[PDB]
């Protein structure tokens, strides 16, 4: 169902799609534009890292992430609240929270998109790649570049499948024969567009 937590059966870490519409169709990240799929009364099921917030860092097994909204203070509502709920700590919309036992938190599927490349060496060079399950360690408010409050999150990887950029993850990609997926007819249309 749309509120599925965890990996999608049959879609291993390292899977690559050229376009977001394909990522949506796979169920790995259902929204075709929004960066985060979540329900404010439940949790977050997936997110896409595609750059945008300059203060964010991406170190592969861990990354920081900034919420949405705000012009004005962001609020811990909607998908900001969804992602917060995944953290293994009671929700706190004033100071945020940190999970000591963060691995007991709800999983988030993470896809990296090529747009993230200026500030991340882990972004794929093309398209979108599924990088596995991550969990929210902590989240907190802070004064943004706008001068208004933004919600920030720290995520850490927790997946039994190795990271796609590691030697063991690259070996799996090879063994499974994963390749960049293009829509039916797309390469053919480009080839003929002359």
């Amino acid at each position: 169902p749309s509120n599925h937590y965890g990996p999608i059966p049959g879609i291993p870490v390292g899977t690559m799609w050229r376009f977001r519409v394909q990522v949506s169709e796979s169920g790995v990240h259902r929204p075709h534009v929004a960066g985060i799929h979540g329900r404010s009364n439940d949790g977050a099921y997936s997110l896409v890292l595609a750059g945008g917030y300059e203060d964010d860092v991406d170190h592969g097994n861990f990354f920081t992430y900034t919420g949405s909204g705000g012009s004005c203070d962001q609020k811990l509502t909607n998908t900001n609240r969804a992602l917060a709920l995944n953290c293994f700590a009671p929700i706190n919309d004033q100071e945020g929270a940190e999970a000591k036992d963060w691995r007991s938190g709800k999983p988030v599927r993470v896809v990296r998109n090529v747009k993230g490349g200026k500030n991340s060496k882990y972004a794929p060079a093309e398209g979108n790649r599924y990088d596995g399950i991550y969990k929210v360690v902590k989240y907190w408010p802070e004064k943004g570049k706008s001068g208004f409050l933004v919600w920030r999150y720290l995520l850490r990887r927790d997946d039994d499948e190795p990271g796609p950029w590691t030697k063991e993850g690259k070996d799996r990609i090879k063994k499974l024969g994963l390749t960049m997926q293009y829509p039916e007819g797309y390469l053919e249309a480009l080839a003929n567009a002359h």
